[PDB]
């Protein structure tokens, strides 16, 4: 039937996937591979073990250029990212005419001929520029100046505000008032520039929800992939300039206007800004101009270039009910912050005192009112005036390490610190998320939520005060940006007809947006950055303004669906030990493992390892993940340390060698061997490549010049950038798959292993679908490149696929905050989402994502 098993044991994909993807015939394992493969199983004890079949996957996936699976993604990205490669080279291969002499002082664009004559001008007209805007932090957010290059001519643009003079400005951010950088309907265009997300936010036709048709490329995105740094610079763009092309160094202008002045300071000095912004562009222009050829000669595959592009359309739409959530959000702050300063009013007067004068204000102040007014969660004497204890052992701060506890007894722990010189109790550190070797400013911060919820974090209104402040954690360290996210309200006019002809339309409903700095690939391993909105918890219960995910929501006649992959970078080691041993799905036991591993029921690699631990499930993918990437000893043993404490340091010493012996092995004789075999095969291999995109490393970390250094972070590389290529080959792939089959929706934010979407309410399950397939294409592919003809069905697909009006993790949760304590129905009248698995998709899509 279409039930099908290894000689392992193990089902695969079914006949038709396995049919339509790997083609038909084979190289037969061998015989000798085969007995060692069982041998190896046997020496664990795991061989024999009989597993209940999973459902049969019956699809009929879209048709697959070429004749074969890394053919048809290299044909993908190609097809994608031809046109800006055309327009990148274009800018490259070109002539530059000398800087105009005086800048116009008009409103609007203006061309400059090349005897320095000025022709006003719409917009330029240009496939490729360079960018530049100007902000001046005194009079808000709106952009004031714009020079932009091109291969013909250079252009510039004064801003509105600054040309005319007003007493007030409107308060509320508008398309009338932002940068014309758009050409509607050669084709597409490129935009050029050093973290050019910040001149994409200032574009006025970049808040649009129709579509986009251009891509940004920035400078930033491939000095990180080409000499990025943890022959190389930092990400600064006089120093990539000083790299790259070298010349004189790039002036800096210590007035900084624009930071520090007023609009009158640039009604005055127009001409030395212009200038440097010139100076800007053109620099920008000699770096692309020199970077272009070295980013396509070291990452041969188009791949990492088309998902490069793609990685920066990100978007967050923002209705109406953000308004009412910043008011929500900070009458909440208000009110809980007054009534956080009474209490620690009362716990002073049962425990004047020279730290009690300093929390009054004088008397001669104008905003004088009674008693200790002046109080915030922000301030370092909050914790030392409620005898916080760490698990029952009091809190102690050190000007050397940071905070601290003290444990009586004077036990084994992150320490102890002999620095500190406490009579009878010993000295330790509080855990940091950079290790121990960075020291923490502030207890007041989003790692320590995880030490409340187990007890570990207790104090003594006492546990009101640490519970408010775990309240306030996320709003308190980022409302400045979440505050000041440039929002930008469309008119009637320029929205959809499908959002006007919505039930849900409200025609007084107000409908904005926000466009995120993200930058494209931000890491050595070619990860993207974001301050904010990839580093941000979905929805919580205990936790003031962690909304912010549920306040992205969708206007009317539009959602978010979105997906995480199931045990990504696992499957990666997996198939790459698999294909490393014998050729076979299974052999090294560790594929083994995470074939079988099953959540509905309980038994899973993530389950296994938190129950011999003793941790969590999350605290058991995050060891895992650890793990895979090539850690010692000394790691793991921090981090069970830091998922419990109790363990004492020469137990964890122990108890990390007990974990070590069972996996590793000498690499042989270990559980995950093979895997570590192979990675350290490709990367040790001459100019080190990617096992399946072949895309090198950065120039910082090759082989040649390090010689045998820094080998964790180059092991560590191979299987990042492998999960860098899953993610681009999952963007270039549901790309492809919104464009054939004509699919209403647009790439909302993805955050690492999980991708967000932005899409109508008509077609949610189709999206749902494409995802799916997207993710079993992935690792047909990744499969395929290591040499293995067969995929297994248990990690074929999605575990769930999330559609919601809001961004959460579950499309459950009632996101009853401090703020909320209603809920979204009730607020905002959000309702609840829907999760659905493999089997409700196909059935609710019957197999089809047409209409």
């Amino acid at each position: 039937g279409q039930l099908r098993h290894n000689p392992l044991d193990i089902q695969m994909l079914s006949r038709g996937l396995h049919e339509q993807i790997f083609g038909q015939g084979g190289e037969m394992p061998g015989e000798a591979a085969v007995r060692r493969s069982v041998e190896h199983l046997q020496k664990h004890g795991l061989w024999g073990q009989p597993a209940v079949p999973l459902p049969d996957v019956e699809l009929r996936l879209p048709p697959l250029y070429g004749d074969n699976l890394d053919q048809h993604f290299r044909l993908l990205a190609q097809k994608q990212s031809l046109p800006y490669l055309e327009a990148a080279n274009l800018l490259l291969q070109a002539q530059l005419p000398p800087k105009p002499p005086a800048w116009a002082w008009a409103e609007g664009w203006t061309r400059y001929g090349p005897e320095g004559e000025a022709v006003p001008v719409a917009i330029p007209e240009e496939r490729a520029l360079v960018f530049a805007v100007a902000v001046c932090l005194a009079e808000g957010t709106c952009p004031t100046l714009a020079v932009a290059i091109s291969p013909s001519a250079w252009y510039s643009w004064c801003s509105q505000r600054l040309v005319e003079e007003r007493y007030s400005w409107t308060s509320q951010l508008s398309p009338a008032d932002l940068i014309p950088l758009e050409v509607p309907t050669w084709q597409e265009q490129l935009v050029v520039g050093h973290n050019v997300s910040f001149d994409r936010a200032h574009i006025r036709e970049q808040y649009l929800i129709q579509g986009s048709r251009m891509r940004f490329l920035d400078t930033m995105s491939m000095h990180m992939a080409i000499s990025g740094l943890s022959i190389s610079s930092v990400n600064s763009l006089a120093e990539v300039h000083r790299l790259y092309v070298g010349g004189p160094p790039l002036e800096k202008e210590p007035r900084e206007l624009f930071v520090k002045g007023t609009m009158k300071d640039i009604r005055e000095n127009f001409q030395d800004l212009m200038q440097y912004c010139a100076q800007d562009v053109w620099a920008t222009h000699e770096v692309f101009q020199q970077q272009l050829p070295l980013f396509l000669e070291r990452c041969p595959h188009p791949v990492t270039l088309a998902g490069m592009l793609e990685m920066g359309v990100s978007y967050l739409p923002v209705n109406q009910n953000w308004e009412r959530y910043l008011a929500e959000a900070q009458g909440t702050y208000e009110e809980l912050q007054r009534e956080m300063k009474k209490s620690l009013m009362d716990l002073a007067n049962d425990a004047h005192p020279g730290w009690y004068r300093k929390l009054c204000p004088r008397l001669d102040d104008p905003a004088w009112t009674p008693g200790p007014s002046l109080l915030s969660l922000q301030m370092r004497v909050t914790p030392k005036l409620m005898a916080l204890t760490w698990d029952g052992f009091p809190l102690h701060y050190s000007e050397r390490h940071g905070w601290g506890y003290l444990v009586p007894g004077r036990h084994h722990g992150n320490g102890p610190y002999n620095d500190v010189d406490i009579p009878g109790c010993w000295f330790f550190k509080l855990p940091h998320k950079d290790g121990n070797s960075c020291n923490v400013g502030s207890p007041f911060a989003k790692d320590f939520l995880p030490k409340m919820e187990d007890g570990t974090l207790q104090a003594g209104s006492g546990p009101r005060a640490l519970e408010i402040n775990k309240m306030i954690s996320f709003w308190r360290n980022a409302h400045k940006r979440i505050s000041s996210q440039m929002v930008v309200w469309l008119p009637r006019s320029a929205l959809p007809r499908a959002v006007i002809r919505h039930p849900d339309y409200d025609e007084e409903g107000l409908y904005g947006a926000i466009l995120p700095q993200v930058v494209t690939a931000g890491t050595i391993t070619r990860r993207a950055v974001e301050p904010t909105w990839l580093t941000a918890s979905n929805a919580r219960p205990d936790r003031v303004g962690s909304e912010l995910k549920a306040m992205v929501q969708a206007p009317p006649g539009y959602t978010l669906v979105g997906a995480d992959v199931d045990s990504q970078e696992l499957w990666i080691a997996a198939v790459l030990g698999d294909a490393h041993f014998a050729g076979m799905h299974g052999c090294t036991a560790f594929g083994w493992m995470t074939l079988q591993g099953r959540k509905s029921r309980g038994t899973d690699l993530h389950s296994k390892t938190a129950t011999t631990v003793g941790i969590s499930r999350e605290h058991a993918k995050i060891f895992n993940y650890g793990r895979i990437y090539g850690a010692g000893q000394p790691f793991a043993e921090r981090l069970l340390m830091q998922f419990n404490h109790r363990l004492t340091q020469q137990e964890a010493a122990e108890k990390a060698q007990q974990m070590y012996a069972a996996t590793k092995g000498l690499w042989k004789g270990g559980t995950e061997s093979e895997m570590f075999n192979k990675l350290e095969s490709i990367a040790t291999s001459d100019i080190p490549r990617t096992p399946v995109l072949g895309c090198c490393i950065s120039r910082a970390l090759e082989p040649s010049a390090v010689q045998e250094e820094f080998m964790t972070s180059r092991v560590n590389w191979v299987v990042q950038s492998s999960a860098v290529d899953y993610l681009h080959l999952m963007l270039v792939a549901m790309k492809w798959l919104f464009e054939e089959f004509a699919i209403d929706g647009r790439f909302c934010i993805s955050i690492h292993d999980e991708v967000r979407y932005l899409v109508r309410e008509e077609d949610r399950y189709r999206a749902a679908l494409a995802l799916q397939i997207t993710n079993l294409l992935t690792r047909c592919m990744f499969a395929y490149k290591l040499g293995l003809n067969d995929l297994p069905q248990s990690v074929a697909f999605f575990s769930a696929v999330d559609i919601d009006r809001c961004l959460r993790k579950e499309v459950t949760m009632d996101c009853k905050t401090p703020s909320n304590p209603t809920g979204m129905e009730r607020r905002y009248g959000i309702p609840q989402g829907e999760a659905l698995d493999i089997y409700q998709i196909i059935e609710l899509t019957k197999g089809s994502l047409e209409k």
